[PDB]
């Protein structure tokens, strides 16, 4: 059915005028790369652009950048013919003009530094018309072709000439800023921003679509997450890309006014957002709008709270409006709100993982010129604890501190500041580990809920207890068919039980990786916050975003921490259930199977935990997490030892044929010695080479080597001299007891 | 509505709760709807604002107004009976309350069919297996959830079809169809189930699903069916009928499913209250909420009161001897003072399951409240194969398999360490059927034949191997110590205390 036309899609390349396609379309329209290509648009517009032949998109999709969709006057879903034009010129002088207010603050030459590069042996098709677009000196600008001396689009050649002069001429009102924001400037919460897009694209892009049918719209949305995490970002973002209308309803601006003012206020909102159907009303801070029932002292805000919940359900009987709403967390907003019908779906932005930084800071940096040395891979890995915005100020920290020391310590007498000075700072690494240490709080410190980085191969030995625990967490959510065929509902929780050091928390946070599942590691410290502070109802928020985080692998670290704080082995009079443990079991029991969140516990003291939680349909399992063997010893100081830089020397059979019922974690301790006497090593004989050589005043006399870049074997001897037993044979003896008392118990 | 009524000024609220009544005077008959009563009318003592007070007084006086002269009958939601004003339930304003609570399995089933009556839903869709599944979704969210999976076969099918070809008509709108695949993805990812507290409903489990315990199963049907199914014979009699029966003896042995076959055999609602409910009630110091737990055990008649691991406060506060203290309990306090103020004609049973009967009070072992103590004695072999038959009914298993051998081999097994026997087995047989697929699947890629397939289940049902393996791996259920120790507080029975 016409093989010709085509729908769009977005695109990678960031070259403009260029495209790409599937492989098997090539010839069924038989032109390749180098093919200039003409694509039509609406308004009567048609732009020709270079061509390729990917991979990734379909048959039946094509790839671009706004940079031509604009000019082209289309959007996404939308379909656009295509047809070669071999014919096209070696174009000659085809005249420009800078097309914006973006010259606003300017000078020096921009003809020369901004395009010659660009057009640099480019042969960049152009027609006229067009409003390509470049970048430099933090700062980017476009020009229009004004004229094409060859109509209507040509080639460019190095040889062309450029008269290029005029004014900056205005944007004619089909022009559409860019500013809006885009799924481009989202990071951090890829899996949140496409449930956002499923959820909002029926009822925001097909207006009259879903009108025809009855269903009920998703028209609440409760983007909940720390502050700083996007939520506005991304419904500004959804709304402008969508084409939706965006209204900023912002809590401080409703309640800001009097309280007739503010439901005036409200209701004026609603009714626009109501005309300017299809459009999207965001809320953020909702909590200080719409507390807890409970909790909202003054009559005002119980006023506004219901002013509110009424104007939402009148968008609900008869509208076309998604609202959106943004606060710290689900429960601080009235109950009311999440009914049904008013908040049906809340949406966890959560925070951002290493690979989500990354992205952030990718987007953060897109605008700014920064040296090779940022590697933000690294900075991404190393940033814990910040959020979306806090990268963002990182980022910031890093910029102003960049200019603070070029433009502070360069420009002072000579003359006034120009562009040239301008675009050429460059921001390094230094700029970006200041950013880090000394002018960033991380606003974070609740539990983090990431796929860890940590995989199999970062685990030594315990081959048999990976195999069972990947069969009793991939089986049930890789293969539900096969449990489903027979009569066993799958289980849903594992006990881990063993001398402490040997990678209980290793064993949870490579399940959750091979499973790509988020993992919320609760270490004993927090069992026992939650304990001292009396506040069990923490568990319930807790297992709620193990369940909003599906498939989540629930890591219970230190689980007997609060049975061994209340007690040793036989403890005090009291028994062995624990206010927080029994939150536990009721969540446990609460929590559907189906919902593949898998609870994973660690306890040192197996013997001193509750019973109640060893039932079976809550931690039936009970593996066995036995100290490392040889084989086990050597495995765990092979994935110790690939990080820090260890000599060939070094005998690691040897070592844990010496290391007699030594823990995985006693051999990262081993490590922790003989790596840190490296570390000192090193240390000293720079010191030593440095104060050596200042008693000779000779101007050239540097013997540069490198003392050692490795560990040798004399650290890892100078370790196992330092280095003892990892734990007493009791401590084992009272574990295979309990291994060999599995059964026939209680 | 609530958040209607008070959302506009209070002499406003007032003169539009006034115009309300007064117009639903005129249109008599007529009902008035007050949902988030709540909202309206919180408890007196919590009713901070003096405007919200005046507004509930306001609706006292109308309502009292409609009891005097008027045909106006009206109704009020709210999330619990008490968080409304007491004043509201007085006798006259508010004198039935109506307990919509949740949808059970058939309810749950009979929304869904309710909610996609209009909709084109596919054969597969299996709506019995969905509700079976389906937990903690109450109403409008089985109708959220009937609307992801529509809009997620609108988003498959829309988003994905129609994007150039020609604008859209009937003809591919009515085409629409939903899979089982769209409900799956909607119980999955993306639905939140609002219920959290205890569930009211009739269990599926019913006495074929018990094995053994013939006499006990036949003494609970007694206890429990002969006061309500034969009233007549117990008040020609001058004996009141117990409203109340204990279980004890080693656990694993089917207490709870005791107590769901006798409420399903009756046809009653079960709310079973686990030891973790206990503990939570326990350790939160709210011995409270045993009064709405009674007080929803009584809405539902007939209904068993279950309260599973009884003993489980007495287990946390000590062991056998404890602490210094004695066995009394606030939260058991409180369940023996609902009980003896539990009228025996509501139907409401209170079952007890207690896996350590010599840690528990002696006072709720007093007559009126428990005094049948019910011994659920550690399955023999008759028992251990009637409850493997009961189990594996529903995992296919190789008829090479030998229950009564099996049963003979596990001496002192209760019944759920034979569940757990097939947690093992059948969690083998699982493993064992996905290895061999993942194999499958891997030996024939490296040949590049295009017509290659040696099409053969590995095996459907459940060995005898799987069940020897778990043999290996499953050992005793209990320890002979624990048995005894049953055994002995069976022979005392009485001459006790
Ligand atoms: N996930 C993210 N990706 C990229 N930028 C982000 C992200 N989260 C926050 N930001 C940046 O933070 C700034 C303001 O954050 P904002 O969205 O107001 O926080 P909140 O979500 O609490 O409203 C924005 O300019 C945006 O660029
Ligand atoms: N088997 C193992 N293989 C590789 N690394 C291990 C292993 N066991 C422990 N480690 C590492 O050594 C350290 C000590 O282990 P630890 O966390 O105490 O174990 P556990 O969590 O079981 O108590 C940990 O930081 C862990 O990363
Ligand atoms: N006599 C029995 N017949 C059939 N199934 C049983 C029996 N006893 C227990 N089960 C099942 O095996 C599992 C273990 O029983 P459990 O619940 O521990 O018994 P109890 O409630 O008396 O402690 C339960 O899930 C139950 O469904």
């Amino acid at each position: 059915n016409r093989p010709n036309r085509l729908i769009v899609d977005e695109a990678i390349n960031e070259d403009n005028s260029v495209v790409s396609l599937s492989q098997p379309k090539m010839d069924e329209l038989q032109l390749f790369r180098g093919d200039t290509v003409l694509l039509k648009g609406k308004k009567r517009r048609e732009a020709v652009c270079i061509v390729l032949s990917d991979d990734t998109c379909s048959d039946e999709k094509i790839r671009m950048n706004r940079v031509v969709r604009n000019n082209l006057r289309v959007r996404l879903g939308d379909v656009i013919s295509i047809q070669p034009c071999p014919d096209v010129k070696y174009g000659k002088r085809i005249h420009v003009l800078p097309i914006d207010d973006t010259v606003e603050g300017i000078t020096g030459n921009l003809f020369e530094v901004y395009l010659k590069p660009y057009f640099l042996e480019a042969y960049r098709p152009i027609r006229k018309g067009d409003i390509f677009l470049v970048r430099g000196g933090m700062r980017a600008v476009e020009f229009k072709v004004v004229e094409t001396d060859p109509s209507p689009y040509c080639i460019v050649a190095p040889d062309t000439v450029i008269h290029c002069e005029g004014e900056p001429i205005k944007r004619e009102d089909e022009e559409e800023s860019l500013n809006e924001v885009g799924y481009d400037d989202i990071g951090g919460c890829r899996k949140q921003l496409a449930q956002i897009k499923e959820m909002v694209e029926l009822p925001l892009r097909h207006p009259a679509l879903f009108k025809a049918i009855g269903v009920k719209p998703p028209r609440g949305i409760l983007l909940y997450g720390p502050p700083g995490t996007g939520k506005t970002l991304i419904a500004r973002a959804v709304a402008n890309e969508t084409g939706a209308f965006f209204f900023l309803i912002n809590g401080p601006e409703i309640m800001s006014k009097l309280a007739g003012e503010s439901e005036s206020n409200l209701r004026k909102a609603f009714e626009e957002a109501e005309k300017n159907a299809p459009a999207i009303i965001f809320i953020d801070e909702l909590d200080a709008i719409a507390p807890k029932r409970e909790k909202t002292h003054g009559e005002v805000e119980r006023r506004i709270v219901s002013q509110l919940l009424t104007l939402m359900d009148g968008l609900k009987q008869r509208a076309h409006v998604i609202v959106m709403a943004a606060t710290n967390r689900p429960n601080s907003i009235d109950p009311a709100l999440r009914r049904f019908g008013r908040f049906d779906r809340e949406v966890d932005i959560g925070i951002p993982d290493a690979t989500g930084r990354l992205e952030i800071l990718q987007i953060h940096t897109k605008n700014m010129k920064l040296a090779d040395d940022v590697d933000l891979e690294q900075v991404a890995n190393e940033t814990h604890g910040h959020v979306g915005a806090d990268l963002a100020a990182l980022c910031s920290e890093a910029a102003l501190q960049a200019i603070r020391k070029k433009m502070d310590l360069i420009d002072l007498e000579d003359e006034t500041i120009d562009a040239e000075v301008m675009n050429s700072l460059a921001v390094t690494m230094d700029d970006f580990r200041w950013a880090l240490s000394q002018s960033n709080p991380s606003a974070l410190r609740e539990t983090v809920v990431e796929v860890p980085q940590v995989t199999w191969e970062d685990i030594g030995g315990l081959e048999d207890v990976k195999r069972e625990l990947q069969e009793l967490v991939q089986y049930p959510v890789e293969h539900p068919d096969k449990f489903l065929k027979f009569g066993m509902t799958p289980s849903k929780g594992v006990l881990f039980y063993g001398p402490p050091g040997c990678g209980k928390t290793l064993l949870a946070k490579a399940i959750a990786n091979e499973c790509q599942a988020n993992a919320i590691s609760i270490k004993g410290p927090e069992l026992l916050t939650m304990w001292f502070g009396e506040s069990e109802a923490n568990v319930r928020e807790i297992f709620d975003k193990a369940r909003q985080a599906a498939p989540c692998v629930l890591f219970f670290d230190e689980l007997d921490s609060i049975a061994k704080a209340r007690g040793g082995n036989i403890g005090d009079g009291g028994g062995a259930a624990d206010r927080v443990i029994n939150q536990i079991l009721t969540e446990m029991d609460g929590m559907s199977t189906k919902k593949n969140v898998f609870i994973i516990g660690a306890t040192n003291r197996p013997d001193i935990i509750d019973p109640a939680i060893l039932r079976p349909g809550r931690l039936d399992q009970l593996i066995y997490i036995p100290l490392p063997d040889e084989k086990s010893r050597v495995a765990i100081l092979k994935a110790n030892l690939r990080k820090s830089p260890v000599a060939k020397d070094v005998d690691l059979e040897f070592l844990a044929k010496m290391t007699n019922g030594f823990s995985g974690a006693d051999l990262t301790e081993i490590c922790q010695r003989a790596c840190k006497l490296a570390i000192r090593e090193s240390i000293e004989s720079e010191i030593r080479r440095e104060r050596e050589r200042q008693t000779n005043p000779s101007a050239m006399e540097v013997e540069e080597d490198d003392p050692v870049p490795e560990i040798r074997r004399d650290h890892f001897e100078e370790a196992m001299r330092f280095a003892r037993r990892s734990v007493s044979d009791n401590d084992i003896r009272k574990y295979e007891m309990f291994a060999q008392t599995l059964q026939q118990s209680r």
